[PDB]
C-alpha cells in the first residue's frame, strides 16, 4: 500500500478508538516490538489488538484486524492534484481510475498527465486497495482533472503498509481517491 507517513487513520488500539497518522503508529509498533522480520528493504512487524476501518467481503465499512504493520523505505512520492485543491501522494506502483480513450480505466501515476479525467468517489475519506471495489461500494462519483502533477518527497522518508485479511483495503487519508496496487 506504500502509504505516505502523514495519512490519517481511524483505528482501534487494544480496544479503543482515535485517529492518527498512519506513519506515526507504524512508527511506534515497530520500535516496541520483538517480532520485526526482514523482506530486504522491508521491515515488518506483526502486531496484537489493532483495527483499522475497511471496507469487508460483506460489503461493508467496519473496524478490521490488522495482522501486521510494515514500512520501507522511498525516494520520491508522486502529489496529485485535482480541480477544486484536492490532492494526494501516493508511490509510482499506485493506479488509478482515468477516463483513457473514452472509458474508464486504472492507470499507474507516472502515466498520468496534466488534464486527464480522474473518477473519484465522493466521499471525505481515500482508500487504499488491492482489490477493484468501485461500484461495489455504494457511492456516487465524480469526476475531476489533474491540475499539478508534482515530485516531491515523502514526510518521513518511509512509506507505509498495513495488512488486513478478509477486506485486503483500507480507509487512510482524505479526498475520495480510490488507490490501486500496482
Ligand atoms: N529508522
Ligand atoms: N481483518
Ligand atoms: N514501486
Ligand atoms: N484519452
Ligand atoms: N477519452
Ligand atoms: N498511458
Amino acid at each position: 500500500y506504500a502509504v505516505d507517513y502523514n495519512e490519517p487513520i481511524i483505528i482501534k488500539e487494544n480496544g479503543e478508538i482515535k485517529v492518527v497518522k498512519i506513519g506515526e503508529l507504524i512508527d511506534k509498533i515497530i520500535e516496541n516490538s520483538e517480532n520485526i522480520r526482514r523482506e530486504g528493504i522491508l521491515e515488518i512487524a506483526k502486531c496484537k489488538g489493532i483495527e483499522v476501518i475497511a471496507f469487508n467481503s460483506n460489503y461493508k465499512f467496519k473496524f478490521m484486524p490488522v495482522s501486521e504493520v510494515s514500512r520501507h523505505p522511498v525516494s520520491e512520492m508522486f502529489e496529485i492534484v485535482v480541480e477544486g485543491n484536492k490532492k494526494v501522494r501516493v508511490t509510482r506502483s499506485h493506479s488509478v481510475f482515468t477516463i483513457r480513450d473514452n472509458e474508464v480505466v486504472p492507470i499507474r501515476v507516472d502515466e498520468l498527465k496534466v488534464g486527464d479525467i480522474l473518477v473519484l468517489a465522493k466521499r471525505i475519506t481515500n482508500i487504499y486497495t488491492n482489490r477493484k471495489l468501485e461500484k461495489l461500494i455504494n457511492s456516487d462519483f465524480i469526476f475531476l482533472k489533474i491540475k499539478e502533477i508534482n515530485k516531491v518527497e515523502p514526510t518521513s522518508g518511509y512509506a507505509y503498509d498495513l495488512t488486513v485479511p478478509n477486506a485486503e483495503n483500507f480507509v487512510a487519508g482524505f479526498g475520495g481517491f480510490v488507490l490501486h496496487n500496482a
